[PDB]
């Protein structure tokens, strides 16, 4: 039976999780790092390549500025407690999105990681960091645009697979640069700009689970509902 | 208060003619029966636009036998769908490559846009040799073009400015974008549809087969949106 390569995963119902233990919304993100951790770690033992996560999308800016605060001081925090262990599993840290725009405590944690894990061979665990989709898009068609004007490459180079190269994911190894599988928990079904492009031929998985319990369990019914589709 | 736009992957044709002991193209053609009831339907109930996946760049792996009986579909039974469409002020538009189109196939469409290009009713796109990322592509060819003619600037390249450059274009501008994208027969992907349109659509899915999906189904799926 087929492992997915790569997964996607939109990480929701935080704030419901908390509220449910008369918690601030904050406490759900703080368990919900706990969920991504066992989550890498199982899907790196069953052979997913890797995980992109959606982790801070350019809308997540608009949510009050003290838990914007919070959310952005997690992996300055709470480094100690994920990434050493991440390192050890062979884990390989990533991100994408405009990340340059993040606080400098906030980018200097992320690259941290990356540049600790960059040689690790195991599961690449992507972060979309101040990611849109189509904002993503609009950046690879402008540079190749750019490109074309300075003849560093010709109109007639424009394809497809031109395009995949200039996205966010063109870190990402050629044959895992597309999600198989996008997951989204809390029962939400909707698409939010999550890899319009990388996911158009994705399969899609919607659960009522709350993220912060979204478990190994939960993460083999997901793999077992992928392998009974076709 | 219904979504102003719908996206629909009919899906099913082939399991619902096999149900019945009959080939794949004898779902299609009930598939458009199924498209004619929700289209006035939906008309009726104030939806402005059904952009419909009639026609997938994936869809050209079929059997030939099979995609030369599709491409015939408009050019047989137009008489028996477009005057109706047109009596009922629905507006007929199409998306995609078009130039692959068999020739009768493209006769047959842009005959039914030119007869009903007055109306104001709801618009019924059909999206033909359609992909989303061939879409997307294409606005680049003509974007790069554009900024090589002089005729814009790379600092000009917005999200606002390729939606101008999608096939979508020819859309009112708020009603490009899907406000829910329904998938039938519980098939869980959306398949290249609109992924630039559709980033922030509900998603409706459900184990109907699409020569099945009626007034009712539509209205059911309806419902669903407005809960969200
Ligand atoms: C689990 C887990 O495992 N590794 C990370 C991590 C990875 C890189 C740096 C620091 C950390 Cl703690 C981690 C995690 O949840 N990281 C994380 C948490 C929150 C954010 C915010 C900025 C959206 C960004 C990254
Ligand atoms: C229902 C319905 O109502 N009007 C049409 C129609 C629209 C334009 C031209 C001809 C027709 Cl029959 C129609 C329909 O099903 N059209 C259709 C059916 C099949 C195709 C194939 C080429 C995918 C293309 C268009
Ligand atoms: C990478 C990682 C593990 C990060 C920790 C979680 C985090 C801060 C995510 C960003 C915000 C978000 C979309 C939370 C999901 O729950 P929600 O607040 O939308 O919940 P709700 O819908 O119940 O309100
Ligand atoms: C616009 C219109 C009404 C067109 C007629 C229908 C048609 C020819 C559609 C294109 C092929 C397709 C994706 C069919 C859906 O059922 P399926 O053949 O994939 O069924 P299956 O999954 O059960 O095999």
């Amino acid at each position: 039976t087929q492992v997915p390569a790569h997964i996607g995963i939109i990480m929701d119902g935080n704030g419901r999780w908390a509220k449910k233990r008369m918690q601030p919304r904050v406490f759900g993100h703080k368990a919900g790092m706990e969920a991504l951790q066992t989550v890498t770690k199982a899907a790196n033992k069953l052979g997913v390549k890797v995980i992109t996560v959606y982790a801070f999308s350019t809308e997540n800016w608009t949510r009050p500025d003290q838990e914007v605060k919070f959310i952005m001081n997690l992996p300055v925090e709470f480094y100690d407690n994920y990434v050493p262990e991440l390192h050890a599993n062979n884990v390989k840290i990533q991100m994408i999105g405009e990340t340059d725009r993040l606080p400098k405590q906030t980018f200097e944690a992320l690259t941290k990681a990356e540049e600790l894990t960059k040689n690790n061979t195991g599961l690449i665990l992507n972060f979309a960091l101040n990611y849109g989709g189509r904002a993503e898009i609009t950046q690879a068609l402008k540079l190749i645009s750019q490109d074309v004007l300075d003849a560093k490459i010709n109109p007639g180079d424009i394809t497809e697979e031109l395009i995949g190269n200039y996205l966010f994911t063109q870190h990402l190894p050629k044959d895992l640069r597309d999600p198989d599988l996008i997951i989204r928990t809390s029962g939400e079904l909707r698409l939010s700009n999550f890899l319009p492009w990388q996911g158009a031929y994705s399969e899609l998985y919607f659960t009522d689970t709350l993220w912060p319990d979204f478990d190994e369990a939960a993460l083999q019914e997901a793999i077992l509902a992928y392998n009974r589709r076709h």
